[PDB]
């Protein structure tokens, strides 16, 4: 929500200071990808607790055991992928990262917006100067 | 670190407006400068490809049954297990981090070159306003 | 070739005389060329690797596979669905397409070092039309 | 036709004679048509070896998949997982394509020339700007 | 031909110095006569693209057991053997090259149109240069 | 519209009135719009021929894929591998795609016609200029 | 609604330059540019209202051909995932709504054609006010 909220307030246009906003929509880019990167950073760290929570599931419910417990429901390969995917422990991770999977696509959509608000700031000098 | 080049690039796209022209040549110098850094990540990944390809390989030995060395995994994991092992396993797991991390900030240098292409496109554009202005 | 001599090569080439502005907009062509003439000759050095990489890759999938690769044979029985993995880490396949990837590396700079001239191009007029400006 | 010899060409077509500006810009035109004219002729070639290659593709296919092609059998018994990494091995396959995919190392650097040729033009432009300012 | 189309454009964009104001007319002129070649190109493009979509389900029949004419093909052909077998066709390659003949012939027009859109930028430039004594 | 009719209205449009220059230059806004209502009309056609196209490519698609189209169901009994081929060659497929292709044409030479105009106003104020200049 | 005719004669109409009025064509060619620059956006809101009526009669039509539609309508043919993109393009509403789509993007590339013609228009202007200064 203060990703859609800062794009917002950012992508509108001080009329006024043509010259300063060309040069501070860059800095915009800017700010947007050092978001982005990090944020992919941060998927990465997650995509990678998601790598091991599955396998130490894989362990209980196959009868090879995570701690203290095995399940005794002899889940079956055609059952499998419900089974871990309806798992709790699977499910938090996997409910985060996506969030993180929305968070990062967003942040390719403010990276459109300023390429083309830039874009615009050159029209504006291009539709004014008509009139001349 | 991602904390050194995303400051840097911060630091590379403020316009100083009285020195436009030093700007637009010195622009070009940018855009030379990340390249640099861009292939240069680029060679780092490909050794730890290497690095990865060697690894997977060894603890698939490990956990089929043929063995890593003097090691041999009793769990007998089947071929349709066989993905999330490797994907969960200590050895590649940090290869895998490893390598996909320098990928990330090679992603964040392409972002760059977008950036400073249009820099470039900017400082013309405060050329063209300021002869307006005439 | 060596990337970072590549580097230190398109450096020196992409800087601007001011005080030669007619003639850095003749020597932009001849950088154009020179670079353009770097990335078809990586291509060529590629090619004929990326043939070495078929030859290697053909001989290594019969070695694994059983069909044997000279007066040599593997023992550890690989099937199908291990075939992929295995091969990626082959010492010929690996040393080979390490090799293979690298000038692409190299080729994807050249592809760089055209964009980075090409638009210098403009770079130069930018300076010229401050000047005229300045008038 | 060789690649490096293009390259020199190209060379030459780039320089830029600060002393004939008027017929730099004119005789411009005409080296955009000259390597549009090699642009053109290269893709005819590989529309000749395309052919070819597609030709000996399916009697490599053939052979390896156990119908025999010619005089010859394979005994190696490939599966059709195994057939992709076979063919682009096979020396008949392998020396059609090579072939191919040179002219593809030309035809991309006939386009650069047209490219470096377009703003050729425009740096040409550039140079005139410069000298009547200079007036 | 493919060379009746590089000798004409050569003589197309030579410039006489001399008569300029009527090259200036002209080239918008030659514009119209490449342009008309070009579209006329699709037209014929496109009759040959229902000819191949044609011959690929005749020869796709024969290939498959259905039988094209009074012919059946005793090679047992698999869907992963079907494009290449198809492509080296001897009925299909000689629709797709007359196809592809075209194709080249229609990307050298295209070019043509490259060649006239800037040979009338060079034309002012040379009057620029002619004002440039004056 | 047939397309020699379009090539042969725009040679007579393109041509220049050196002895009118004031007039041709005032007019060449006028023939953007001739053009312009063709482009904008050829569209309306391909719009409506478009749709008659997506109704037959299902509507024969059910006959081949066994759910049948009218009072027939093809014996050939085809696949999906099969069938893009099967749809691309299909008789009333083959007709209206045709068409639908063939005016596509028609709007790409006025695309090519209005690329002609717009720079034959440049055309003429380059003219003027030269006169200006002997003037 | 809008026709194609009346944006073709409108502009038409409005291209037309007034040799004899030239200081004032200068200042009607912007009046014109506003306006079609009013239409080129105008356009968008219907658009914009119709392609969401596409988003969603797309959505309703293909949970109708997959079997998850829940109204009085249910599809029997059994259409398959491979097949769904062929079949709801020619579906009825889906053809209709498209078809309606399509049009006014139509109406809105000729304003874009429209603006090219005023925007550059000015220029035709300024350059007959300056051939004078040749017979001058």
């Amino acid at each position: 929500e203060d990703l859609q909220e800062e794009l917002k307030k950012d992508v509108f246009i001080d009329s006024t200071k043509l010259q300063y906003e060309a040069a501070n929509n860059v800095m915009l880019y800017s700010k947007w990808l050092n978001k982005h990167s990090s944020i992919k950073k941060e998927m990465l760290r997650i995509e990678a607790q998601k790598k091991v929570a599955l396998k130490a599931r894989l362990d209980y419910y196959s009868g090879r055991g995570d701690g203290d417990e095995f399940s005794m429901d002899r889940y079956e390969k055609s059952e499998m992928k419900t089974v871990l995917s309806a798992d709790k422990d699977v499910l938090k991770v996997d409910t985060s990262l996506q969030y993180w999977g929305i968070l990062l696509d967003f942040c390719s959509g403010a990276l459109d917006a300023i390429k083309s608000r830039g874009f615009a700031i050159k029209h504006i000098q291009d539709m004014r100067a008509f009139e001349a």
